[PDB]
């Protein structure tokens, strides 16, 4: 039932202030991965068939627009949390062609979390009826 969660950014204080800034479990979610570059978190989100995966937009090897692709195509109904940083911001719009489902800035606060993981939740729930 619960839905498995990748977290994927080039900055591991980042990336495990995301997996325990929240009880996933409240949302009905599992963090089944994290990942620190984009080829092991494209890997990793296929292999664990995620639903829910936070991608950093900046990722070394293969960047997060190359993964989201790969991602849309290969889950295509993953729902996907754009990662974004204060100086890179403006380079987000590049992803509203592969429907994201939010945006979240980085260093994030818990409760603009809770509101993401929030409306997601809502999104899953629906198709699962």
């Amino acid at each position: 039932m619960v839905w498995k969660v990748l977290i994927a950014d080039d900055e591991a204080i980042i990336r495990e202030g995301i997996r325990e800034s929240i009880d996933w479990n409240e949302f009905n979610m599992e963090v089944v991965a994290e990942a620190e570059d984009g080829e092991e978190a494209l890997e990793l989100a296929l292999r664990h068939r995620v639903d829910v995966l936070f991608v950093d937009l900046s990722m070394p090897i293969m960047d997060g627009l190359t993964l989201m692709k790969y991602a849309r195509e290969k889950l295509p109904n993953c729902h996907m949390i754009v990662i974004t940083g204060y100086d890179e911001f403006s380079y987000a719009q590049e992803a509203i062609r592969l429907q994201v489902d939010d945006y979240l800035l980085k260093p994030t606060d818990p409760q603009r979390l809770r509101e993401v993981v929030a409306k997601v939740k809502e999104k899953l729930e629906q198709e699962q009826k």
